[PDB]
């Protein structure tokens, strides 16, 4: 779930592209403070928003995480990424959650959609809206 002030693409960016700190515990505070809960697992791709938008231009493929969807796209090239895993769940005081960080080089599959007409910038008619998988 995402806060109301973000479009799916802006949330995708906040969750999977803008790692505000190379450390998972700090980077996750942003997502957690927005979601009002400590996300158990989250991947940050060490790539640019424009790069992912271009991956959206790759051939459509079935989303492995939602088999009924055909709006996914495979990166075709591996990218460095950091996977954050919750090590200290704290349902009562989320600013207290701690995470581990796991660096890797893998492909990514992103679900893409037409932009939010009213709130997304016209610059990108097609945008990533979900990180379906890293393989
Ligand atoms: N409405 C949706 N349609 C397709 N994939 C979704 C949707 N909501 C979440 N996902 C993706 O399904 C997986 C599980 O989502 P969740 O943990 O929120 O239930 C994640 O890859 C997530 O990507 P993302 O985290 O980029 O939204």
């Amino acid at each position: 779930m995402k806060p109301p002030q973000f479009t799916w693409a802006q949330w995708f960016e906040t969750q999977h592209i803008n790692m505000t700190s190379q450390q998972c515990t700090n980077a996750m505070q942003v997502i957690n403070n927005y979601q009002r809960r400590c996300k158990n697992q989250n991947t940050f791709l060490l790539t640019t928003f424009a790069n992912v938008v271009n991956v959206c231009g790759n051939p459509n493929m079935t989303c492995p995480s939602n088999k009924t969807r055909k709006n996914c796209h495979h990166s075709g090239s591996q990218v460095p990424l950091i996977h954050c895993n919750l090590t200290t769940p704290s349902p009562q005081n989320i600013s207290n959650c701690r995470y581990a960080q796991t660096p890797a080089n893998m492909f990514y599959i992103v679900a893409c959609d037409n932009r939010d007409q009213r709130r997304d910038p016209p610059q990108y008619p097609v945008v990533p809206v979900h990180l379906d998988r890293i393989i």
